[PDB]
């Protein structure tokens, strides 16, 4: 019932608004957008190519932190360096992940993920502590200038053995 006949007819009458705050650095704005969307995400973390900031994700192998650097155009899509940094002090075993990437045409109040598809980021077995890895993420179809968001999710260990949870 919010559908009211509300008109924007510019009438010549003075109206004093509240003291609107100052402007902000463009990158910092995209960072503020990243953080807000990050919390609004239930499937992994939002890495906005315009923010390039590191995001913390609690995976099956452990708590890791990804970020986007060296973002450059590709033959088909866009090549950027996907860095997996360990938040813990432990080495991270071999794992694969499903990364979504597309465009955001809406606002923070209401945004639609359009032109979005995914790719498999498979990193090697990190036998070093602390664990830090960098792998080339060759995005397809989408152009660097047209990049809206790169969301890392679905992180799973590959072909590695478990330890028998002997409780009985």
């Amino acid at each position: 019932m919010v559908q009211q006949s509300e008109v924007r007819q510019m009438k010549h009458s003075v109206s004093t608004l509240n003291q609107e705050m100052t402007q902000l650095n463009q990158e910092t704005v995209k960072i503020t957008q990243q953080n807000r969307l990050n919390a609004k995400s239930s499937s992994g973390v939002y890495l906005l190519p315009g923010a390039k900031t590191p995001a913390r994700l609690e995976s099956q192998i452990g708590t890791l932190r990804m970020s986007l650097v060296n973002i450059t155009p590709d033959a088909d899509g866009t090549t950027l360096t996907l860095r997996i940094q360990g938040e813990s002090n432990d080495p991270l075993p071999a794992f694969s992940g499903t990364v979504e990437y597309g465009q955001i045409q809406g606002t923070i109040d209401n945004f639609q993920e359009i032109n979005v598809q995914n790719q498999l980021i498979n990193a090697p077995a990190s036998v070093l502590a602390p664990s830090d890895v960098d792998i080339p993420l060759q995005l397809k179809g989408i152009s660097v200038d047209q990049l809206g968001f790169v969301r890392i999710h679905d992180i799973q260990p590959v072909m590695q053995l478990e330890h028998h949870h002997h409780h009985h």
